[PDB]
């Protein structure tokens, strides 16, 4: 179907959209469009595209399609495929040498550097109104950044990985667990000319590489996590560190679940 | 003794040389006049200490031959109605503490850091935040100070609250104290026991002296603060902020100092 | 000077800026910037550039220059010359085959065509909130359009003419009045290879063509007029026609005064 | 004070004696004039340091009585429009680093050896290669140098970047520093504290001085480089290359040296 296809897309970010069920349960377009939007926004925070400065909408067209839009302008439709959506987002983002977004989550306006001490940041969390920090190296290969808009502060934690890199990570895991050592050697010697992901796909049925490209996992993967704090907690420094630890461990589990899901896909792929 | 001259003497009570009487004779178009009038009223508002920066102050020449004073678009008073009427119009809009400082946040609804704040935490807000505002903090001598930034401009207000009636009694004392005829000076100090310093010098009771000077702008508006502004990179340099705080307190002492001199000239006659 | 140069620029739109005098009369930057802005906006309505959808600012730089900006972005400085300002505006405008702006004064959003009857427009003037009309052919080679933003309606009347076309119109008038018929014939036979404006300039001193290019009249001319109606009059249909007739005759006089000014410039050009 | 004389003074700012005014009076055919004009503009381009050698610079006499300046076939500006307009026309085409040198490769798209290169590796490219180009490398003193070859001709450009405005302030200092009346010299140095070296000498602010000299070619074009060329067997002799590098730096010091002398004559009057 088409609503289920949008769901498989949201699953690549760890979002339980369940639009196929809502689209079934009769329903007004407003609930559909509203639920589609709330799903697409939640997915943007984890894909690591770096488009927080944009308004993300998902609407149900009179075609029967699902139109995904940025700043009110149509990006692609779900019926176009997920490569069209990734290629739609592609010119909209600017990524540095680490795969981190060069854009600012609050738009243009000064944002502090990553060299900022936690004490100077502590007063920004407690006595500034709107502020943003650049990317600073997080705890263990991870990266992080913080910003507040209005009465809500946002902490983002990112371990940048492309969809191809996420699949190669799970391709290593699959080959590492083949009980047949003979097949294992065969896959390892062909990994020189084809790579780990290419060697595994070559030893599947002839259409696996093509079937893989049609899945949303081929172009979208969990790259970051966003934790929100509101009310008085948004100005609490200790509460901020508590949310930072909560988010980095949430990203690690989501990135861990993705590898397990991809492993069972590289073993069986329609 | 015209109407444009009436505004000039009103701006003269804030140390603002509007030169509206010349610009009126200048055969300048009305748009330039309204701009000169409006920008002058804003300059005076920062020095009158009414604490109405959260309002949009506006002045415009009526097609009636008068000039109208607006706040947030609604007309408050017209200059031909008397300077007390404008003071009476502003007064209900003001929220003043027991020290004479506005409790109004200059930036509106939001977070306001306390005057308790250490200068150390202030320096971070100057350099790494965007929009911020502090409350009232005790400054050099008996003055008070606050600081805020809206967009690309930084605002430094240092104030020493003194009512218009309080400035009159102080100038009335400076003239009474300077009286060389011990016999005449003793007479005024005898009247001041009941009628006060201003009532004694005017040979009346207190409220009678207030009624004598009713149409005088100096009897309704004085200078209680000074606003120094920085824009651009200087608005983010804490070394240049500190410099602006001193320039504002120096101009406050100067502008507060010439109003008691000018007032002595007014009171010395009768 | 530099402030006088901005004034000569405003004179090309029929605006009495008088900034050289204000810049002399001491003054705060805010009055300068505010007066500069109010002047530049009034001039945009008559130059016929078609940039109503833009925010026009003019500020005094710390250089001593005058910075003209569009939507908050610097376009050019007065010290750069007027060709730089015209070339700055040039890529910002879209003009049709008649020299009329293809942009909308209210931005994107539906606007009615020029084929709209006055009766259908009458209800738009009386019961719509925000509306705009496309260019319709006005009364006698003239063009017109109407729109309302908020509590203010705007009627624009335009006789499109480039600065070169305005100068050639005044070049015809100068040659048509030469008492020396011999010189007249001489200028007319050279008008075949050089044109009317080129022939007259050739018979002046050798540096007139270069001196002409440095004047603001070489790149800016009165092309339209804008009449504003506010309050209850903004919704009055008869008052709208009264303003339309007021504006088209204002443009005709302004275009008539320009030709007279240019005639006395082509006769004498420093 | 004609138009051909206007080009000659424009070429005089690059040390190029075009003698176009004489060639115009010479009753020479237009093809010879366009050739003299075009080849002169190319000579000046190598010394202006605009770094536009990847472009085809062209000049031709319009049938309008003007002369038109082309780059890659498209018209950039016409000489009667003012020398700033030509500077303003070239400026967006330039790509300049923080040192004032063109980042543009003189040969276009291809490989460019770095300025890091040892002279040893350069000698092989001189003797055994065909087409090659080096980047910018620090040369004798504070100058910079690059070298390239296209076909049978070798190009040696040595540059010391200095803007036109920077050359004016330097000449304004040389005249101010030479003032013998200690009283007058002290006055100019007091103005230079705010208005700068050029503004102080002209009795104005900085932007006012820029506006005074607007129509002067020396205010928009100076010499920042020199190009020395070898063709034939000398273009493959590293011993003759080294000789050309010195001849170019000697002519750079000479041509840069006479522009500050000539500029002192210009500034000394007012």
């Amino acid at each position: 179907g088409i609503y289920a296809a949008f769901d498989t897309l949201m699953s690549t970010a760890g979002v339980d959209s369940q639009i196929a069920a809502l689209a079934a349960s009769e329903a007004d377009a407003g609930t559909l469009d509203a639920a589609l939007t709330q799903s697409l926004q939640e997915a943007q925070g984890r894909w690591g595209l770096g488009l927080h400065h944009l308004r993300h909408e998902a609407r149900l067209t009179d075609d029967g399609d699902i139109e995904i839009l940025t700043d009110g302008r149509p990006s692609a439709r779900v019926s176009e495929g997920f490569g069209a959506l990734a290629q739609a987002y592609a010119p909209m983002q600017a990524l540095d040498e680490r795969g981190l977004s060069q854009w600012a989550a609050l738009g243009e306006g000064y944002r502090a550097p990553g060299d900022l001490p936690l004490a100077q940041l502590k007063v920004l969390i407690e006595h500034a109104r709107d502020f943003e920090t650049d990317w600073s190296a997080g705890r263990g290969e991870t990266f992080q950044r913080v910003w507040r808009k209005g009465d809500t502060l946002f902490v983002e934690v990112a371990r940048p990985a492309s969809a191809e890199a996420a699949l190669s990570k799970a391709a290593w895991k699959v080959i590492a667990s083949i009980k047949d050592r003979a097949f294992q050697r065969e896959l390892m010697r062909r990994s020189e000319k084809d790579g780990m992901l290419g060697a595994l796909l070559g030893a599947r049925h002839a259409g696996a590489k093509a079937n893989l490209a049609q899945l949303p996992e081929a172009h979208f993967t969990v790259q970051a996590f966003v934790q929100t704090l509101s009310g008085a907690a948004a100005r609490n420094a200790e509460e901020y560190r508590a949310a930072l630890k909560t988010a980095a461990a949430a990203l690690e589990e989501y990135q861990g679940v993705t590898t397990r899901q991809l492993s069972e896909v590289l073993r069986h792929g329609l």
